[PDB]
Order: C-alpha cells, then sequence, then structure tokens
C-alpha cells in the first residue's frame, strides 16, 4: 500500500491540530502540502468537493497546482452539478477524479430494486458514496474537505485537523472557522465559479432525488 502507518497518522494529525490552532485556510493547506506532498498528480493528499462552489478548490490549486480533487458521481446528480464539475476541471489547475460506484443506476435498480434511494436511503448512500469514497481514499494519507462548523449544530466542534476513523486517515477542514459572510466575500473577491442551482435558491446541493426542493 501507499498509506502511512496508523499510529504515525494519528500522531501527525495530533501534531497538526496542535500546531495549526487558529490558522487561516491557506496555512492549513500549506501544512498539508508540506507534509504529504511527495514520495504534480503524484501526490499523497487529496481534496474532496461537492461541486457547490470552487472556494476550497481555488485555495488548494493556489497552494498546489495540479492538485487532485475527487468528485463522488453517484449517477443521481443534477446536470448543473456535473456542468459545474466540468467547468472547474477546465478552468482551474486541478486534476479532477470522477469517483463512481461499480454499479450504475440501472444496474443497482435491477439488482436491488428500482429506486433504492427511496426504499432504503442509508444503504444507497453507503453503496454509492461511502464505499467508493473509501476505496478511493485507500492510498492517501490525508484528505481535505470544505466542512464548515456552521453547517449544522452537530458540526459545531468540527476540528481543524483530526484522524478520520471511518476511512482511517488524516482529515483537515480549512473552512471550518468560515462563516457565510466569509465565503461570500471570498467568492466576490476571487470570482470563483458557483453551481447555478445555488443561485436558484438551494441551500445545499446533493443527489437529485434526495435534495429538498425550495
Ligand atoms: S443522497 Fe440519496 S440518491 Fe444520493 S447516494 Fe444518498 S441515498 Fe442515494
Amino acid at each position: 500500500t501507499t498509506r502511512l502507518t496508523e499510529p504515525q497518522l494519528r500522531e501527525l494529525a495530533a501534531r497538526g491540530a496542535a500546531e495549526l490552532d487558529g490558522a487561516t485556510a491557506t496555512d492549513m493547506l500549506r501544512w498539508t502540502d508540506e507534509t504529504f506532498g511527495d514520495i504534480w498528480t503524484t501526490c499523497n493528499y487529496v481534496v474532496a468537493s461537492n461541486m457547490a462552489d470552487a472556494v476550497l478548490v481555488d485555495l488548494a490549486a493556489k497552494v498546489r497546482p495540479g492538485v487532485p480533487v475527487i468528485f463522488l458521481d453517484t449517477g443521481y446528480h443534477f446536470v448543473e452539478t456535473i456542468g459545474t464539475r466540468d467547468a472547474i476541471e477546465s478552468v482551474y489547475d486541478v486534476r479532477v477524479l470522477n469517483v463512481t460506484p461499480e454499479h450504475t443506476v440501472a444496474e443497482q435498480d435491477e439488482l436491488l430494486g428500482k429506486d433504492l434511494f427511496a426504499r432504503n436511503p442509508h444503504e444507497c448512500c453507503r453503496l454509492r458514496k461511502v464505499v467508493p469514497l473509501g476505496k478511493t481514499l485507500r492510498g492517501y494519507s490525508a484528505w481535505v474537505t470544505g466542512l464548515r462548523r456552521v453547517d449544522a449544530p452537530t458540526r459545531a466542534n468540527a476540528p481543524l485537523v483530526s484522524f478520520d476513523e471511518t476511512f482511517k486517515l488524516v482529515k483537515v477542514n480549512p473552512l471550518a472557522a468560515w462563516t457565510d459572510q466569509d465565503v461570500q466575500e471570498y467568492i466576490a473577491d476571487n470570482d470563483v465559479l458557483v453551481n447555478p442551482l445555488v443561485r436558484e435558491g438551494y441551500p445545499s446541493i446533493g443527489c437529485a432525488p434526495c435534495t429538498a426542493k425550495p
């Protein structure tokens, strides 16, 4: 494998969380790149995005050109989300990776009942998001997400750096301390791309069947 050892990863996550207490998003990404950078697509840390905007993508490309960015194409996405994905891949200096489940929508419908998302959403999410994400992250020692502590009351204590137990690696959230005004001013000052559905009155953007219509 190409993963770092579990105790090594836990100690690195602890040292990073202690050392980056109160750092800006760029400082966290700089530390991540300095730690897991070598030994441009030949990288040891990856960035994850839901294609709702290109804030974290812009930052990661500014600190590391050609950085890999994973997108979980569950086959239930909006056409606008796939269009935003393509736009970010064409514009930004980023290596995009289309993480797809091994079974298509039609295949899963025929093998486990049509529209499995409506009959059991947890298993659909596990099959099309969690399992492919884990199979892809096997190989990377750390991964970066655009999680903000304001996303939910349960996310209020989201750490800057920690050890993700679900995939057993290092998880760093640069946008954790960011507020809505923060991301708004950043998008304004940097002219970064935004999913059209966000402009069309959508709080969050996920799979088409499991997104609350306004
Ligand atoms: S959000 Fe809905 S459609 Fe998308 S993977 Fe989860 S259960 Fe399936």
